[PDB]
C-alpha cells in the first residue's frame, strides 16, 4: 500500500510519547555534535511553529552538553526581508527559546542586488515566485556563512507534514546539515511544543512560508489544497477519504527529486 | 576492501568505452528531461574540463531530442565575479543560448551586510563559499524562469574527496558525469574532439585508486579518511534515523 509505504519512508510513528520524543531528539543533536567536533548550532527563527520547536530543542541540547562539561553554543538568527509583518511572533519565540545568542541578518539588500542584476543581464524581471525562492536560498547562505565563521552546524526544520508534499525550497530551507524534526507530523509537533510549555500563539497561528511580496503571509493550506489535519490523518495511518489519498500520493510522487540527492543514471527512483 | 566498496558506491568502472559512454550519458539526459517534462538545461560554464564535457553532452542531448521531433533548449551561462578558456569552450560546445550573470554585486552586498550585522569581515574561505552558493542561486533562477534543469559536473574524482561546496556547485538537479574519473573524462573529451587546451595527492593517483589499481597505503589511507569525512556531502541532511554519520 502507498499510505503504509510513505509512512515507512518518512519515518512516521502513528503514536508517540512526547516526553520520550523530546528525549530522543535532543540526544540526537548531542550525539551528532560530539561525533563531528562542531561547536554548536545556528537556526533562522521566523516566529512559526517549526523553528520554535527546533530552536528550543537545540538550546536544550547545548545546555545539556555544557552540563556535562562540554563546550557548545546556539546562535538563533532573525532573517527578515526588510520588515517582517509577524515580527512580534518572532520575538515571542526568541523569548521562549532563550537562545545563547540572538543575531539578525536582513536579507533584503542581497536579494535586491541579485534581482537588479538579473534584470540587467536578461532583460526580464523575476516573477514573484522566483524571487521568493531567491529569498529562501539567500537565507540558506546567511546561515551557512555564520556556521562557517563560528564553526557551527546548520539545523533544518524539515518534518513529515512537509516532506510528503515536498513543500519546501530545494537548497533554500531544504538545505541544512541535520534535521531534528524528521518524521513528526504537524499535530505531533504542536504536542511537543505543549510539553515544552510553548506559548499558544506560536502553534495556533497559520503556517506560512511568507516568500511573496505580492501576497505575504499566504498560508500553506492556501497553496497546497489540503489542510494539515488531513495530511496528518494520512501520515498517522488513519483511514481518510479517497480524495485526500489520491491528492497526497500524486504530490508526493512528483516531489521525489526534493527528497533525493541529485539524479544520476544509476538511480532508479526517477525511472 | 574499502577500495572496492568505494568504487562500487561511486559507480566507477575499471575500463570504459568512450563512445558508448557518450551515448549512454546523452540518452540519460534525454530520458530524464522527457520524464520530468522540463524544457531543457542550464549549466554554468567555467572553461574548466568538467563543465566543458557536461556542456557538450547537454548540447548533444538537446539536439537529439529536437531531431526526434520534440522541444528542448540548452543555456550555457558564464558566471564571473566582476575568460579566454570559457570562450574557447563556448566555441567547442556551441550552445543554443550563451548567457552571463556577473555575481559580484550580490556577493558584495551580502559581505557588507554581514560585516554590518556581525561586526566581522568574512574570511577568504567563507567568502569563497558565498560565491559558490550565489552561482547556485543564479543557475536555479534561470532554470526556474525558463523551466530548465540544472546540470552539475560532479564526477567520481571530485566525490571521493568531497572537494566541492555543499549547495554551491554541488547543488544541481542531475549529474551526467557520475562514475567517471578525471582521466576517463579526458578520454571522452578527446573522443568528442575537444581542443587539447581544455582537457590539458596526484590527480592521476586518485584515478588509480578509483579504477582499482594497486596503490600505496599512503594514498589509500588519505583518500579513505577524506571520503568518510565528506559523507555528509553525498547524503541528504541527517536525522536520527540515519547511521552513515555514526
Ligand atoms: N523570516 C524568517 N526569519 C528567520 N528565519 C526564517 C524566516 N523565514 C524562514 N526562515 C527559516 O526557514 C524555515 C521555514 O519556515 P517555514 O517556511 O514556515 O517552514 C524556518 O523554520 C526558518 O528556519
Ligand atoms: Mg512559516
Amino acid at each position: 500500500s502507498m499510505q503504509e509505504k510513505i509512512m515507512r519512508e518518512l519515518h512516521v510513528k502513528p503514536s508517540i510519547d512526547p516526553k520520550q520524543e523530546i528525549e530522543d531528539r535532543v540526544n540526537f543533536l548531542k550525539q551528532y555534535v560530539k561525533k563531528t567536533g562542531a561547536k554548536g548550532f545556528v537556526l533562522g527563527i521566523s516566529g512559526g511553529q517549526d523553528s520554535t520547536l527546533a530552536g528550543r530543542l537545540a538550546q536544550l541540547a547545548v545546555e545539556s552538553i555544557r552540563e556535562e562539561g562540554g563546550d557548545a553554543q546556539f546562535i538563533a538568527v532573525r532573517l527578515p526581508h526588510g520588515t517582517q509583518q509577524d515580527e512580534d511572533d518572532a520575538q515571542l519565540a526568541l523569548k521562549f527559546i532563550k537562545p545563547d545568542k540572538s543575531w539578525k541578518f536582513d536579507i533584503k539588500s542581497t536579494v535586491s542586488a541579485f534581482s537588479d542584476q538579473y534584470q540587467q543581464e536578461t532583460g526580464d524581471q523575476l516573477t514573484d515566485f522566483n524571487k521568493g525562492n531567491v529569498k529562501a536560498r539567500t537565507r540558506m547562505i546567511a546561515q551557512y556563512a555564520i556556521g562557517g565563521q563560528e564553526g557551527l552546524l546548520v539545523l533544518g526544520t524539515d518534518h513529515a507534514a512537509e516532506a510528503v508534499t515536498g513543500f519546501f525550497t530545494k537548497y533554500g530551507d531544504g538545505g541544512a546539515d541535520l534535521l531534528p524534526l524528521t518524521g513528526l507530523t504537524k499535530r505531533q509537533g504542536r504536542t511537543l511544543l505543549k510539553e515544552l510549555g510553548a506559548p499558544e500563539r506560536l502553534y495556533l497561528k497559520e503556517p506560512t512560508a511568507d516568500l511573496l511580496d505580492e501576497k505575504p503571509q499566504q498560508s500553506d493550506e492556501t497553496e497546497l489544497g489540503i489542510s494539515y489535519d488531513e495530511i496528518d490523518d494520512y501520515l498517522e495511518g488513519k483511514e481518510v477519504s479517497a480524495k485526500v489519498s489520491e491528492a497526497l500520493e500524486k504530490r508526493y510522487s512528483m516531489t521525489e527529486h526534493k527528497r533525493q540527492v541529485p539524479a544520476s543514471m544509476f538511480d532508479d527512483w526517477w525511472k
